[PDB]
C-alpha cells in the first residue's frame, strides 16, 4: 500500500504522503498500475481537482523513513470535499488516521472495499509529528522559528530556533477551535484546556461582517484596515495612557466596543472589520496561552494550526503580544509544518499495525 | 454640598446619591433653594430626561454614613450624554469622581465654577464599595448570592451567599472591556490581567450582526435564538462526545465556526446571532475568570459590571460552566449592586478632603 498519513480536522482534511523514490526494477514490474497512477497523479500536479492542493514548499527531500529512502509531501483540501476523496478512492490498504473525522467518517471510509481504518489519538499524533520533523529538519534549515526583536519593526525578523531539547513545551493549537497542550516529556503530555474563539471564529464572524467568501480575501481585507475604526482603546476611556495599571493607551479596552454607536456602524469599512476581527481573535489567543503559560510553569509557547498559514499579521501580532504582556519572560515560537503534525504522526503510526 | 459618588465608565456613568432623612428644623432653613430642587428632584423621579435612570429597587434606605441616616440612591446614564449631564450642572461642591472619564473629562468637570474634582483609584473605589455594601446589607438581605445546583435547570436558584470573611476573592469586573482583580486582604489587593472581550463586544457585534439598537433589545434577541445555529460543537467535529479529553458533544469548539458556510450565514436569525454572541461573550469570560482563578489559588469567583443587568442568561451560564469545567471547584457569586461599587467607593473618600 502507499504510506498515507490523514488528519480530518472540522475544516481542512491535511494528508502527509510518503513517495519511495529507492523503487528498483523488480519493485517497479510488482506494482500495480492504479498504485502508479496514484504515484503519477499526486506527484506531476500541485492542484487536486478544484480545492485540493500540494504545499510543495514544505516537502521533505530524501528523508529515510521505515527503512526507505523518498519526499514526504504535505496535501490539504476542505473536510467538506471528503465526500468527492472517498468516491475517488472507490473507482480506484491500512489508513491511519487522526482528527475528529478519523470518527466521524469512520464508517464512509469504510466503504472502501477490504480498507483497515485505524483511528489514532489525537494528541499523541500532533505530539509525534511535531518531535519527528523537528528532529529531520526542514531539509537542513531549522523546523522551529521566532520573530526576533518583535517589539521594533524596523528590526523584527523571522530567525530560527532550536528545539533539540524540546521539554517542557507549551503547544497552541489554533484550527477551528483552539486547543492548549502541555508537554512534559515525549510520554508526558496532556490537553491543559481550549479557547472556543478560533480560526473558525475569524473565518465566520469575517465572513458574517464583510461577505469575504475566502480565509485568503479575509486576510487581504484585513491587511487594510484599521481595527481601531471598530475597537474602544484605553485611551478612548482614560484619554491616554492608565499607567497605575501599566496600561498603554493603545490597548484594546474593548473588541468591537466602538460599534456601540450607530453613527460608527455606518461608517467602518469591512476591512476594518476585518482586521478588527484577526486582531480580536488573535490577541485573546494569546492571552490564553500566556495564562496558561504562567499556570504550567512553562515558558516556551509554540503555535500551530492553519490558522497561521499565509497569516504573517497574526504571527507577527502574536510575537510582539506574547514579549510585551510577559515583559519578557514568555517566548513565541512556530513552526513551518504547523498545519501537518497530525497527519505525520498519523502516518508514524504505521508500523504498529 | 449634596453627597455623590460619581463612576464614569466608558459606556455609563454611575452616580450614587446620599439623600439625608434627619434634616432638622434649622437645617431646612440653612438649605439653599437650588439644593431643595436638586434633592426634589432626584427623590421624585424615576427618569433622568431622556436618558438617565433611578434604580429604585437597589435603593439602601436608613443608612447611617458620615454620622447622618438617609438612603442611598443609585442613578445611571449613558456617557455619551455626560455633556447634558455637565450643562444642567452649570444652569443651576466637592465631586469624588472614579473610572477612566474621571481624568478623560476632568477639565469638563471644572467648568463648573469653583467644583472640586477629586479622581480616585478605581481599584481603590470597586473594592472599598464591594466591602461597605456587603457589610451594611441589601436592606437586611445578603448583597451576594450564587445559583444553586447551577446544573440542573429544575432545581437550579438563587440563593444567599455569605461574605464576612471575603478574602480571597477573585473579583471579575464586566464593563465596555474586562478586568479581573484578585483581593487578599483590605490593603492587600491587585489587577491581575483583563480581557478586551467584554460587554462592549457583546453589545457592537450583535449590533453590527442584527441591528438591534438597545442593550435590552440584544438580550431580547438572544432569548429567542439557538446559539447552536452559529456555533461549531464538539460533536459537529466528532460526531459525539470527545471522551478522551473529556469534551461533551455539546461544547462549542468553534464560536460562529458553522457560519464558514455560506448556506447556513443565508439560513441563520438574528436571534440565533445574538445568542451566539451572548455565548461566545460569556463563556470566554468565564474561561478566563478560571485560568486566573487557577493562578491566584482563589475559590471564590465574584463578578461585578453591567454586563449581567438583567441579564440572567449570561449569569446562569457562568454559574454552570465555572463549576461544570472546574469540577466545582469554583463557585460564581453575584452582587446585588454590581454596577454600582466605583460610585459608591468614590462616595466614600469624600471625608479625606
Ligand atoms: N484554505 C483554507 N480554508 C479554510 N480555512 C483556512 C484555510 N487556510 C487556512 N485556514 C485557517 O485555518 C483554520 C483551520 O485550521 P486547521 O488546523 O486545519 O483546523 P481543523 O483541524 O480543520 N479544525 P479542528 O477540528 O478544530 O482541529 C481555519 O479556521 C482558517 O482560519
Ligand atoms: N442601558 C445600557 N446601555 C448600554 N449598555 C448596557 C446597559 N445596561 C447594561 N449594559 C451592559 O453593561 C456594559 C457596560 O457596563 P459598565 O460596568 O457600566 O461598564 P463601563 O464602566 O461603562 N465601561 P468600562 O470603562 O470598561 O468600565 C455594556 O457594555 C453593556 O453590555
Ligand atoms: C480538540 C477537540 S475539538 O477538535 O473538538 N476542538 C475544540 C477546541 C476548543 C474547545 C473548547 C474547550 O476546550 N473548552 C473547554 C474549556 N471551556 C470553558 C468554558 C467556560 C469555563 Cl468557566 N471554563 N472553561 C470552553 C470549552 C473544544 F471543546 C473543542
Ligand atoms: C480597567 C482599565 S479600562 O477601563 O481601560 N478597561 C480595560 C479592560 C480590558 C483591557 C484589556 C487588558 O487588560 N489587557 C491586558 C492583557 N492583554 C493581553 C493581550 C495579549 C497577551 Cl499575549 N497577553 N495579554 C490584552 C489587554 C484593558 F486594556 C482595559
Ligand atoms: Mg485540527
Ligand atoms: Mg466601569
Amino acid at each position: 500500500s502507499p504510506w498515507f498519513g490523514m488528519d480530518i480536522g472540522g475544516t481542512l482534511v491535511k494528508l502527509s504522503y510518503f513517495e519511495p523514490i529507492d523503487i528498483t526494477a523488480e519493485e517497479e514490474q510488482e506494482e500495480v498500475e492504479s498504485l502508479k497512477s496514484i504515484r503519477k497523479y499526486l506527484t506531476s500536479n500541485v492542484a487536486y481537482g478544484s480545492t485540493g492542493i500540494r504545499d510543495v514548499h514544505l516537502e521533505l527531500k530524501d528523508l529515510t523513513l521505515f527503512g526507505r529512502r523518498g519526499n514526504l509531501h504535505f496535501i490539504r483540501f476542505p473536510t467538506q470535499d471528503l465526500p468527492t476523496f472517498i468516491q475517488m478512492g472507490r473507482d480506484k490498504t491500512v489508513l491511519c488516521a487522526t482528527g475528529g473525522g478519523a470518527y466521524k467518517f469512520e464508517k464512509d471510509f469504510r466503504t472502501i472495499g477490504n480498507l483497515h481504518l485505524h483511528k489514532l489519538d489525537e494528541l499523541d499524533c500532533l505530539v509525534k509529528g511535531l518531535l519527528y520533523i523537528d528532529s529531520v529538519s526542514f531539509n537542513g534549515q531549522a523546523e522551529c522559528y521566532y520573530f526576533a526583536n518583535a517589539s521594533e519593526p524596523e528590526r523584527c525578523q523571522k530567525m530560527p530556533f532550536n528545539l533539540d531539547d524540546p521539554y517542557p513545551l507549551l503547544v497552541v493549537n489554533i484550527g477551528s477551535g483552539v486547543s492548549i497542550l502541555a508537554v512534559h516529556s515525549k510520554d508526558n503530555y496532556k490537553r491543559v484546556t481550549g479557547t472556543s474563539l478560533g480560526g473558525g471564529t475569524f473565518l465566520g464572524l469575517c465572513s458574517l461582517l464583510t461577505g469575504c467568501e475566502s480565509f485568503e480575501e479575509a486576510l487581504e481585507m484585513a491587511s487594510k484596515g484599521d481595527s481601531t475604526q471598530a475597537d474602544k482603546l484605553v485611551r478612548d476611556i482614560y484619554g491616554g495612557d492608565y499607567e497605575r495599571f501599566g496600561l498603554p493607551g493603545w490597548a484594546v479596552a474593548s473588541s468591537f466596543g466602538n460599534m456601540i454607536y450607530k453613527e460608527k456602524r455606518e461608517s467602518v469599512s469591512k476591512e476594518d472589520l476585518a482586521r478588527a476581527t484577526l486582531v480580536t481573535i488573535t490577541n485573546n489567543i494569546g492571552s490564553v496561552a500566556r495564562m496558561c503559560a504562567v499556570n504550567e510553569k512553562i515558558n516556551r509557547v509554540v503555535f500551530v494550526g492553519n490558522f497561521l498559514r499565509v497569516n504573517t499579521l497574526s504571527m507577527k501580532l502574536l510575537a510582539y503580544a506574547l514579549d510585551y504582556w510577559s515583559k519578557g519572560q514568555l517566548k513565541a515560537l512556530f513552526l513551518e509544518h504547523e498545519g501537518y503534525f497530525g497527519a505525520v504522526g498519523a502516518l508514524l503510526g504505521l508500523p504498529n499495525f
